[PDB]
């Protein structure tokens, strides 16, 4: 139901490069489905949210009606079935619109002799100008030769399976290229190299990645991933959006404009509630947020909508949701259906030496909870939130539920 | 009949280096044949003197009972195999005339044989033996790099290949020119990393060519072939530039340095009769001898004390080659001067300036003092015609070339 030039409008959105754009245009025409390639290396098995930023634009290729070709770079089992697990919650798995390779299906079997005319296709000055050999070449920083014939090995997977796409984030964009020389080389149309932004980590600097541990993992637990979605940092949201959700730019200006509180838990639900599923839909979108049960217009305030799995996790947050006053955390086992007698809960934190002496300090006044001055003994708590006990003047407390 | 310090000794003349020296010691004292390596371009199977360097070199230590590995770069080569083939049977026809070639102590290979298997991971493995920048080190590499002149990436394999060339057949030494230094150590370092003891790289000096600036090689006409015919070697070792003696002596002979520097002190000429007779007879030979020095010298009927004087003695070729090796003023002659073709011969020695007058070359030739074309004249009378030029001659000094126009 869309026409070459409607595929490609919906194929630029949140793309950062595509090399070149006329050619993947001509491609669309023709009427057939593209082969689209994306090779990953099986030393990083486990996927993050940074991963999702091409393999969603690759789930819209399929659900276009075009093929994707998954290759695994063993040139292992276990890894390969981890990220090909994980890659499923992304990708659709069906024969026609995916397929699974491992290069050392075709690489294993590649001749010296070959290998000598694959890097005659370019100069050492050409390589030292792929930008993190330029730095390190300058720098004085060693680079081994081997290095620089991994290019050829993933442009010649390019060639086993025909590619007609390739994806890859701006970081891959040499490799790309010399996929293009190297299917030229084999009389093959060059493929398109399409190019995605890098998604920025927890940190706010640095490109996610788990080597710095900030990180957002797809298979992490909703309360987990619903928690730290609710600590991003503020000058992310824009391209978090961008990257990782479909909505209109209207739609995040709207988000944005009625604060930073409001706009994390729209990305939290958004995100939570997709990655725990089996598989995401095709558009994590308004249409997707409303079928969870949340109101667009009521800006997150809709809390106790949602499925769930969801719901269960924004309480959690809620639960623990944060500098001198000291923290202390209740073991859920000291909850009677929810509940605490505040007695108790006074003579945990450290405030009172018993449940008998906190009593006798609320008949004189002396006990605060949220503030106020506690007036009923028997009083029971919930800690569906943070409280704050004080005692005195200057005796302060901060409890809450599991650390 | 050698002892392991001896056998250095003898190993160490004319080399330019070798290293590690203290490594080949240790190896000739093993007890055992040594492998000694060398590698050879299929596509430059006609020798020349230059080759004779490294090839007695390597005759040398076959000599002292260790076994030569030849190896036919025919992997980088084809990168037809008809000529291959052809260039092989080639160059080691001519190589048997230098080195000795039973299985003892001569082994033929070819590169491909374990080049053209090799797995792209072991290619993998062993490029990672080197850095881009080490690599970028390598004479014309480096100044190619910095100039701005392109280096196809594939030319930084070919070091790997020649590496792993002495992996294969666990070279002990290889052998090459001064030019082949970057390549035989990365050879050690590429063994090294496959369990071997490192090669010692035996590096001889590049002899220079008949024009006395430039390598001897084909490319530069500037060679002396060794299956060139006696009479057209013995010519040319003639022509040795002067300032190239001493090498040309020291890298294809065997003799002892004050031979040479007494063979020097009695003259160019001298010297160089000498040269050419050794090398003249050795080369005509189906097979070199083991040394070429005065014991060769005087067994070709020669006298080391004569100094190139006693040059009618030994072989026949090279006596007779020897002999084969052992400005003229030019006047035109207007059409004007001649009819219908022909000039009166007393009037063209005038004109040529050997007479003063017709009379005068008139009486010079009844008297047969004049030549034409090497004839005595006998007729004063005599039409010559200029169909081509003549030589006109007076005397035994006194020659002049007349022709028309041009
Ligand atoms: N260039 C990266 C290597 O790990 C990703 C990759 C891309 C394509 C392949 O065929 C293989 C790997
Ligand atoms: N070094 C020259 C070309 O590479 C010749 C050569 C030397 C050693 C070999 O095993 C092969 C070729």
């Amino acid at each position: 139901g869309h026409t070459p030039e409607e595929a490609l409008a919906l194929l630029k959105r949140g793309a950062e490069e595509i090399v070149p754009e006329e050619e993947l245009l001509a491609k669309l025409k023709e009427g057939r489905p593209l082969t689209v390639k994306l090779g990953a290396d099986p030393t990083r098995p486990d996927l993050h949210l940074g991963h999702a930023v091409v393999l969603r634009k690759m789930r819209q290729f399929q659900e276009l009606g075009h093929k994707v070709v998954l290759i695994i770079g063993d040139f292992t089992r276990e890894n390969a079935k981890t990220y090909v697990a994980q890659a499923g919650k992304i990708l659709r798995q069906e024969p026609h619109l995916f397929e699974l390779r491992y290069n050392s299906e075709w690489l294993e079997g590649l001749t010296f002799k070959e290998v000598v005319r694959l890097t005659s296709l370019m100069t050492v000055a050409q390589m030292l100008e792929r930008e993190d050999f330029k730095k390190r070449y300058e720098a004085g920083i060693p680079i081994s030769l081997h290095e620089l014939l991994y290019p050829f090995a993933q442009a010649y997977d390019s060639v086993a399976i025909r590619a007609d796409v390739e994806m890859g984030g701006t970081d891959q964009r040499f490799n790309l290229l010399v996929g293009r020389e190297v299917q030229r080389a084999y009389g093959q149309s060059p493929q398109v190299c399409f190019l995605m932004p890098l998604l920025v980590g927890l940190d706010g600097r640095e490109k996610m990645s788990k080597s710095l541990d900030n990180y957002i993992g797809l298979t992490e637990p909703p309360e987990a991933m619903f928690k730290k979605l609710m600590r991003v940092p503020d000058p992310l949201l824009p391209s978090y959006f961008r990257l990782l959700t479909d909505l209109e730019e209207e739609e995040i200006e709207a988000l944005l404009k009625a604060g930073p509180v409001p706009a994390h838990r729209v990305l939290a639900r958004l995100l939570t509630a997709a990655y725990a599923l089996p598989q995401i839909p095709p558009r994590i979108d308004r249409a997707f947020y409303e079928s969870l049960g949340y109101a667009w217009e009521a800006f997150g305030r809709d809390k106790e909508a949602g499925p769930e799995e969801v719901r269960r996790a924004e309480a959690r947050y809620d639960e623990v949701a944060k500098e001198e006053i000291p923290e202390v955390t209740i073991p859920a086992s000291e909850l009677k259906e929810g509940r605490i007698w505040v007695a108790r809960l006074f003579t945990l934190a450290g405030l009172t030496p018993s449940n008998a002496e906190a009593r006798r300090l609320i008949q004189n006044r002396g006990l605060r909870l949220d503030g106020e001055v506690l007036t009923d003994p028997m009083l029971q708590v919930d800690l569906s939130r943070p409280r704050i006990l004080q005692r005195g003047k200057d005796r302060f407390v901060r409890v809450r539920l599991s650390d």
